């Protein structure tokens, strides 16, 4: 099965991620795999990602395809 990334805590808006916040989990819809959580550090979102959020690479400014 395909792998996203889940938060994993409460993370406020115009704020830098962590690999706390960013984990492993299957969930749907299969956004950003688990292949680029080191790529996605200190990336701020332009929207409050709360607990068990598909991290997408759309929400994720300056993370492109």
């Amino acid at each position: 099965n395909q792998a996203s990334v889940v938060a994993n805590q409460l993370i406020p808006i115009n704020t830098a991620l962590t690999l706390v916040m960013m984990r492993s989990e299957v969930v749907t819809p299969v956004g950003i795999p688990a292949e680029d959580i080191p790529r996605l550090v200190s990336m701020q979102v332009n929207r409050a990602v709360p607990l068990g959020t598909t991290l997408m690479p759309d929400m994720v400014k300056g993370y492109a395809a």
